């Protein structure tokens, strides 16, 4: 059980490190405080809209053949994408590699959380373990951009991707020796169909709380001033620094609240997280400086980690309670909810910021987050099966 948790942690860590190592490199491929960028928006939306599409199939797939094979396929796709990045001399193949990374993320984020849920059947154990696993995502996002900047400038253009490929090969060897995916291992019972789970209001509440928490940051990041050419020409260090606050805060929030959400109550933890997300992004329109975004980014990361640590275990809890205890489809739903913000926001936020304005966009997103929060009260005591 320890080694499965370590494998999931490492998979998410390297996934989100490959996700973000490209940040210092992106400006070289395309060359008010917040202005939306189409070409950055496409880089954000490609992986997310391929992972969202892939997610339901992985939920259905893990029922047929079990979890280890999709996890190993996620590793394979991650390695192939990492190799393709190191030799992508064009923007369109950057998009292609992002789509491949989306497929791999779908695999290793649906089947890894499903295996965590199935291996840790205790509710409190599952909460703690999933908090650690999401801390892995936070660590990957933390490490990515600075590693990319250091190796890109002081070693060479291809060095960060080759080193990351070596790390991914180590991850694959660990998965080979632990999971041994050579044999098809179907689930012990047929899971509840996806259409029936989507008709459950409480799973909808949890998925909505997961989804709306990510909307504001999903619409903020493609609009950051760091993509402007003055950063590439003079201010390069901001490309590495800009994602540190949210990563640190998300890491701390997930680590503490994986433990704390069970004692406090995951409904109350998610409600407070949603309120804090709504309030912290309402403070973004106040910023007239890039340094003004540091505190709202820290608050947003902390509260998003809080919401995730509250809501990821209850996805397994709700199927253990009201449905058949098979975890692939509920985490397909949860990952669809997570990816929907980064899939839609880079386009919808740009259109809305053109229509009414970006400060009003962030204001409305925060207001929506605040208004959604009372719905978490329904998760306090859901009824069981008949
Ligand atoms: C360069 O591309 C991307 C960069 C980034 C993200 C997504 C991207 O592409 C889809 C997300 C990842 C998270 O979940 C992050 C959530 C927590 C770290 C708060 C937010 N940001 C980090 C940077």
């Amino acid at each position: 059980r320890k080694l499965i948790l370590f494998i999931v942690f490492l998979a998410l860590l390297l996934d989100n490190m490959l996700l973000t190592v490209v940040v210092p490199i992106i400006p070289s491929y395309l060359y008010d405080l917040l202005n939306e960028n189409v070409q950055v928006g496409l880089l954000f939306a490609s992986k997310a809209t391929v992972q969202l599409i892939t997610n339901p199939f992985i939920g259905l797939l893990t029922n047929r053949i079990g979890y280890p094979i999709p996890i190993f396929a996620g590793f394979c796709i991650m390695f192939v994408s990492t190799i393709m990045f190191a030799f992508s001399s064009s923007y369109a193949f950057l998009l292609i590699a992002r789509s491949l990374q989306g497929i791999g993320s779908s695999c290793s984020s649906v089947a890894g959380m499903g295996m965590l849920a199935s291996v840790y059947t205790d509710d409190e154990e599952r909460g703690n373990v999933m908090g650690i696993a999401l801390g892995g995502l936070a660590m990957g996002v933390l490490v990515g951009p600075p590693f990319g900047s250091v190796l890109y400038e002081f070693v060479g253009k291809t060095a960060p991707f080759l080193v990351l490929a070596a790390l991914v090969l180590l991850d694959g060897a660990i998965q080979l020796f632990v999971l041994q995916p050579s044999r098809v291992q179907p689930e012990s019972q047929k899971g509840t169909p996806l259409t029936t789970l989507l008709k459950d209001p409480y799973i909808l509440i949890a998925a909505g709380s997961i989804c709306f928490a990510n909307m504001g940051i999903a619409m903020l990041e493609p609009a950051l001033p760091i993509w402007m050419m003055e950063t590439m020409c003079s201010r390069k260090w901001q490309l590495g620094v800009a994602f540190l606050p949210a990563s640190i805060s998300y890491l701390i929030g997930t680590n503490i609240f994986g433990i704390l959400a069970h004692k406090m109550g995951r409904w109350l933890c998610a409600l407070l997280g949603m309120i804090i997300v709504g309030v912290s992004i309402l403070c973004i329109p106040f910023a007239k400086n890039i340094y003004g975004l540091i505190a709202p980014n820290f608050g947003v990361g902390f509260a998003i980690g809080m919401v995730d640590s509250s809501m990821m275990p209850i996805m397994g809890y709700l199927v253990d309670l009201r449905h058949v205890s098979v975890y692939g489809s509920v985490y397909a739903i949860a990952d669809v909810a997570f990816c929907m913000g980064y899939a839609i926001g880079p386009s919808a936020g740009g259109a809305i910021a053109k229509a009414i304005g970006f400060p009003w966009l962030m204001t409305i997103i925060g207001i929506i987050d605040i208004l959604f929060a009372p719905l978490c009260f329904f998760l306090r005591s859901p009824p069981a099966k008949e």
